[PDB]
């Protein structure tokens, strides 16, 4: 087996044991087996190239200690439609820890709510994060502008 690496737009890094010949659909599930992200919610870029999700890491030239980037799977204040050209929405499903707490008003997240990641890959509440982010389009934890790219 060999380690390689998964960051963030925060610098946030995951090590990631791994095979060559895993597929990078088996890399997301195994992101969101230790951080709890959906495989469709991530878009992992290396080398500033997309990577398909029916290919292995051994096509794509992934060695040992090779790092790739976790974006937002993505089709002074921000408007409505501004926070959602940029976020996420979804409704949440618990995965079989497995708890996530929404870290502005500190309640669990729960099966149906009606959630937000943002492309920091933080998750909160919609209801919670949209009035932080009509104030300022800024993460509440990592300060992160809902609209930077790379
Ligand atoms: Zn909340
Ligand atoms: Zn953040």
């Amino acid at each position: 087996s060999m380690q390689i690496f998964v960051k963030t737009l925060t610098g946030k890094t995951i090590t990631l044991e791994v095979e060559p010949s895993d597929t990078i659909e088996n890399v997301k599930a195994k992101i969101q087996d230790k951080e709890g992200i959906p495989p469709d919610q991530q878009r992992l870029i290396f080398a500033g190239k997309q990577l398909e999700d029916g290919r292995t890491l051994s096509d794509y030239n992934i060695q040992k200690e090779s790092t790739l980037h976790l974006v937002l799977r993505l089709r002074s204040g921000a408007v409505q439609n501004t926070i959602e050209r940029f976020t996420f929405p979804h409704k949440y499903k618990k995965r079989r820890d497995t708890d996530e707490k929404c870290t502005i008003c500190l309640s669990m997240l729960e099966d149906g709510e009606d959630v937000r990641r943002l492309p920091c890959m933080h998750l909160f509440h919609q209801l919670c994060v949209d009035q932080w982010l009509a104030m300022s389009k800024k993460c509440p934890i990592c300060r992160v502008d809902i609209e930077t790219q790379l």
